[PDB]
């Protein structure tokens, strides 16, 4: 059975859902004060977190984070709402060992607020997107997609809620299937 590690640098929602249906050996927040750290001590989930503000460069703040998936035999590296780009000191060592979900049908807005960029497009659907992590830019093998529908009375609000729970709702499943 393979061993989970998860990555969230804020609210970590979907760490929440991930760590009630799967044992999850540790979670990393790239935020000292991010309110996924809340959530692991609720769950009792072990939870590391180092802020780039403490190293010299990037490779040397990924590489703190090699160290410590080695530390704790990571077998799989689910990407939870982590605001970071995957720079190569990390793939080179999890290459095919990192999944990612997406607030957007990829490739359809891609990007750090694929939400906003949906909902200021007035496109009439979107979606949820999981998929591996290569080099590019959520650019990896799409695992899972599913397509979010866009309502009349639709706030922002009302339409980042449906997304993040068709997130709730894919995560565990797809994870699933990669589990065992
Ligand atoms: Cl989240
Ligand atoms: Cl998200
Ligand atoms: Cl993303």
């Amino acid at each position: 059975m393979k061993k989970i590690a998860v990555f969230a640098s804020g609210n970590g929602s979907n760490f929440q859902v991930i760590a009630e249906e799967f044992p999850v050996e540790f979670v990393f927040s790239d935020h000292r004060d991010a309110y996924v750290l809340e959530r692991a001590k609720q769950l009792g989930v072990l939870s590391y977190a180092f802020e780039l503000k403490e190293f010299e460069s990037k490779a040397d703040y990924e590489a703190a984070l090699v160290e410590l998936l080695e530390e704790h035999q990571i077998d799989l590296v689910c990407l939870a709402g982590y605001m970071k780009i995957v720079g190569p000191t990390l793939l080179s060592a999890y290459e095919g060992r990192i999944v990612n979900i997406h607030p957007a049908y990829l490739p359809e807005f891609p990007g750090a607020h694929g939400i906003e960029d949906a909902w200021n497009a007035g496109v009439g659907q979107s979606g949820v997107t999981i998929h591996w992590v290569d080099s590019g830019v959520d650019t990896g093998q799409v695992i899972k997609q599913v397509r979010v529908p866009r309502l009349a009375d639709d706030t922002i609000d009302r339409f980042e809620a449906r997304i993040h729970e068709a997130e709730y709702r894919l995560y565990p499943e797809v994870v699933k299937a990669l589990f065992t």
